[PDB]
């Protein structure tokens, strides 16, 4: 026992909740919409407080992989690969490298097409970061005692649809989210005993429902606006689309 | 005794655990695939809180490694080496200037060939690390006492399978693990007498960990819809599989 | 005394232990392999508490030399020097400009060859240091007391063959190592104190590590068919079989 | 007595010790070698602590010209300048500028010639400084007390030959040295007195040491190789060769 | 009593010691040496302690002008300026632009010959500084007492003579100084108190081990048959056999 | 009243002292002399401690522009601008544009004449801050008590001509300077308390020690025959002999 | 009122006092001279202490405009704009591209005509902060107690007439002002406190001293035949003879 | 009450006093006059102290668009856009770009213009802001206690009209504002009863402010300078304009 510790619980896969489930069972449109996203910024401005890092950020800079992996969930649209680009031409050109001589053998040659490429874009931007929006306390003690504490946090992103045949922008769309925080505490006194407990929504699945929540709202834009158009129009009144038209 | 002192435990090759286990004992493709990894960041923000230098990351910048790595242990891709693919090119260029003039001796002769190239490349990001998530604690003191407290840590990895020959992202998956820590102590108080310990999880593990995990995902993701095949079709209800596919 | 103080205690040269004697008497090849280090990072991210100064980093940024001197110890391979590359190229090019007339005294005279390439190179990173990954510690005082406290701290290694031929990586492996530091302390009360306090050098398990790594590269590669023993029957040699058995 | 102060102390050439004196009475080759030493880094990675300014660096970096030095002590290699390569250009610059046109005087003239070359050129690394890699303590008080405190701290030294006409490393080696540090302290109370000393190794001279050191190994390391070889080939068995002989 | 203070003390030239008389009284060479100095760093690494500002140098970056001053003041060389040679070739650009036109007058005429060049060019390094290489104190008390505190530092420096027609180094040389800082303090006890404190300045021993320097330099070079003395009978000059000795 | 306070005390021009006086009445030479000054640096390496900010220097970075000054204020020396030399250059591109068509006004019109060019050039450094180089104090209480604190800090500058026409230096000069610091205290102890302060300026200080080191450099100038005094009768001048005898 | 707060006080032009009243009643030049002003530098490298910002300068970056304003005032030089060259250079090009095509309307039409250029320039720089040169402070109490406590800090000013013509430096003048600070303090012991502070605005001292030195640019000029006075009675003008009196 | 707080007080447009209302009501000249404003610098050189951030500035970096809006509101001036100017010749390359073909629709045609150009330009800088310039306070206390604390603080600005023809300045101002500061406190004591009262100006409206009465006096300034001219000549003593000569 000076060895490392052994993992305390299994790697699950990412713990989405309500956004998801609603993004996941949207009622799917012609055709899948192929999409392009660039980069999505931490325009927050915004780092943690002492005792963390100078440099530690409020908000993680990873909203833009969340934002095409929330656009693909949705099964609306086809993430073209952009964040990355400079890597997937570089593959390109040793490929092209490897097999312009025709001595590459057949089964492992590589068939190469022009870059598939997007209609619409959506970019978009982390649009703020509060911190203890709101925040209160209660305790009692008699010797016997209790108090809870609560802090709450605000962020906001904007995501929006581009055409790239003409820079119009084709919808904007502001969506925000509370991340709560509490502490409860109780403790006896004569013999001492006390049992304390403190939660934290992690900022980063907060991050996360609120990008989901854009995409639907912005799928749900584009079909009023006649961007796209859903297989079944039958199924215009989805209790889903509906929620969020509701919201609008 | 002013000299150094010496090993005390010896050198173990990297304490991988159950994700690893699972990735091994994967039942094997038809043949294996040529992957690419050029990076996957730190894309999470976050350096550690007061104690620590405020440069100390939260998240070790070794993610891309580690993905290699898991690639490899899981004896479906052959990884092609792009992290350092300048040195590669550069130990090329030395050989070419070497052996251009035929003097260079028949058995040191090093034959060149176009650099092996890949159908598809991942590529990903460590997508937050939230600390504190969760904490707690429970104590008594009678004169006798004892306590524990415990906090734990979030940390999650986007990794995705990009097609070089288009662009579009084959698969996207998100994966998540916690980081436990804890702190026991008891002590006896008329003659004092303390015992402590304290354990927490490595962070490095627990990132290796998970992007073990999303490795599994993505073969899994993959088989699915059609990207690779097994050996043995009877082996589709593989334990393993069936219990990754289970958490999809 | 305004005279230095002098040397206590001699340079010895760099204490390494296990991971070193397994290395050094691993049976031969049939021949030596020739080898590139280019660089191996401080991937690890990671710096030294307080009271450190800000910027001591919590591992020492030189794990290239010493998987490079490691590579060399095994007598399995020749390490070809490209960490320094460009000054080798310097010191040739003022090789050229001085003979290139043939003034050049014939004693004197260097003979250049193109620069011994490499087959195959072999990078890596170290990949994490975590610090007090475990922790503890036992005291009691009765006038009479003493105590003892421990930490330990990780730190890993990859290390990784990579084809020069292909870029096909040949071999990766992943190897991890503790470092140990404790303190003891005994105090009676007339007040009298003893204390100890003993700190593994982090140093000193990163030269370790990358050896153990080494052997694992070079291990993993005789499977593999990269390499073969001189002596097919010193196959089952104490040591390829001990790190054989790890994996 | 507003003026300043006079010089309490003289100045000594460097305090080396017994690396110096087995490197210098070192048994001579047949001729002295051409050596290169273009820079020795302090990849130690490691600053001085509270109350040290932030970027007092743990250790010198200075190592390249101690190397040099120990290079020539040792009377078996000639140095050639190439840490200040540059200047040495640049005054060759204007010598040329000067005499190109046969007016300077020939009393004045400066005679060039092709810069000397080296054969072999030897680099390192200040391969790392941990502190406290020792420490304890021992007092006692009775109205009478005194204590001791010590510390030790370690430094190592990558150095190694390389053959410019190959790129192969002909010799590599690792050398390591301890720095002590002690705190006597003694105090007698009824009347208070107390007297303390504190002495601290330079981590200068252990540096030094160390290089000097690497710099035999190297020496008896090519002897042993065939890269070098001994006037008197009686002298094999010099007392320093085979002490350091030994300590391989 | 709101507008300034007036002097203080008179600036003094600067207060060299022993290393200096040394270095003047040498015995003069058969003619002076052209000598280059480029540039001599602070290669010591370290900064001043709290409450000094993180960015205070612990030594002075100013060795450079210290080892061309002493080149000049030992009389066996002349010091050719290169530390400033861009100003240098910028106010020869604008003499030249001048009097290109033969119009200036002939007795403001400034005449041009490319720049006098060196024969040895000398570099060298501060190499270290370490802080409290030794310290003590001793104080008693009895209603009156007394205290002395002492620290002291250690310096050296690298002078180094390259042969500009090879690049072979001709000479290095390693010396080093002691920093002497000290606290007396003494106290009645009615209360009356006395305080004095001294420290050396790190600016003056820089500069005294320069010179120090210096000579090893000129006798390493008689020796080794550099240059040589006027008067052969001058060899064992006090002076000379008192740094032959320290060799 | 809450709009801002007026102005209490007048601008006085810069309060030099002793080094000022000496440098105005030398003795006049043949004819005044050309002089460039590019730059002279804060080569100290210094900054102020706690409180002060990080960033604040412990020697003023003015240093140029006070050795032109004192280049002017001898009486020996002309100055040409080369500290603003690029600005000086634009103004010439202003000029010779506006004039080029021969349009402009003829009294409005610049003639434009080459840059006067400077025959010696001098530069320098600031070798060196060494703070609280001394320090003291003495202080009794007796319910009434009284005492006094002294602090002193050194600085040196280096000065140097250099002949443009070959880059041989002509001189190198090493003037030194000590910063006086003191406070006084009062108490009776009702309590009552008095206290005063007073800092000598650091500003103040170079500028003397720039002052004699000119003079240093003008007189060693005579010497070697540089240049020459109007009156020879005017060799045993006060001033003369004054910096004759420090030498 | 959760709204702002409105304005107490109102916007003044800004409060200079003697030094401008000194300035602008000057008797008149024959013409105005044309002056180019490009940038006066904080030479001073001195920062706030805590509590102020780590990079909160001593003194005002704005000494340049300072001194462009002043040698307006002074209603004998015009001023040319060169602290926005860049900017003038730009809007030129704007115009010149507007109306290139005898499209643009009369009315609306800028004649263009060629930068007007300067005779002399002037620069200088901030030479110089020190803090606290003189301080003290008296204090009693008996339940009643009052106390004062006072600081002054010193401020300098270089400026310099450089002739475009030549490059020689035609005048170098140096201007030295004090900020003054005071802190009154009374207090009864029921307690009771009243206090009050003062401090000079650094600004004002920077902008008072600056335009001494242009008087005494002036003046200096006058002696030295740059300039000549419309009404050469006004020679012994009270201001002039003041200025003339403190060199 | 976890969602967020809602909006305490209207935005109103920004709260200028009695500059503004000079600057407006000034009589109008025989046609407004073109200007260009490139920037105004922060030239004051100062942060605000602990326990700010380190980097929080004494003044707003805005005096640029105060001086632009200034230049407006006055109704003398038309000021061209150059603060921006870099988009402004972007889009121009847009439109350019867009109808060169002669397709773009003529009811969505762009016609485009040299761009305006100005003759005289003015520009500036915070010259200055020194903090507490004076303070003071006075508080009594018999159970009962009160007391008043007051700091103010100063500002400058730089105005200066150039001659775009020629480069010579036509007029250079220097303003300058107070910034006032003070805190109001009661509390009776045995039984404890506190009430604090603080107000700041922003330093915001005074730079405002200040620029604004600088804008006054360049009119007034190159009225009497013959600049410009008044519509109407009996004009002259208007009220404001003898209020600033007076001033002057």
């Amino acid at each position: 026992l000076t060895a490392p510790p052994k993992e305390a619980a299994r790697p699950t896969l990412m713990p989405r909740a309500q956004s998801y489930k609603d993004l996941t069972h949207l009622p799917a449109p012609t055709g899948k919409i192929f999409v392009s996203v660039y980069n999505i910024q931490d325009e927050t401005g915004q780092f943690k407080p002492y005792p963390a890092s100078n440099f530690s950020t409020a908000v993680p800079q990873s909203a833009t992989a969340m934002l095409v992996t929330a656009l693909k969930d949705s099964r609306w649209f086809i993430p073209l690969e952009r964040q990355g680009l400079q890597n997937l031409l570089n593959e390109r050109k040793i490929i092209r490298a490897a097999q312009e001589n025709g001595t590459v053998a057949i089964n492992n040659r590589i068939p190469l097409q022009s870059l598939t490429a997007a209609n619409i874009m959506v970019e978009g931007s982390i649009i703020g970061y509060e911190s203890n929006v709101k925040s209160g306390g209660v305790g009692a003690r008699y010797g016997i005692g209790a108090d809870t504490q609560y802090q709450l946090d605000q962020i906001a992103v904007n995501l929006r649809v581009v055409n790239v045949s003409t820079g119009e922008i084709l919808s904007s769309v502001n969506t925000s989210k509370t991340i709560l925080s509490y502490e409860v505490q109780a403790g006896v006194f004569r013999l001492e005993g006390e049992v304390g407990y403190t939660s934290n929504e992690p900022v980063m699945l907060c991050l996360m429902s609120a990008i989901e929540t854009g995409v639907i709202f912005l799928i749900n834009d584009g079909i009023d606006r006649g961007l796209w158009d859903l297989q079944n129009k039958a199924e215009r009144q989805n209790d889903i689309l509906v929620k969020y038209r509701h919201m609008s």
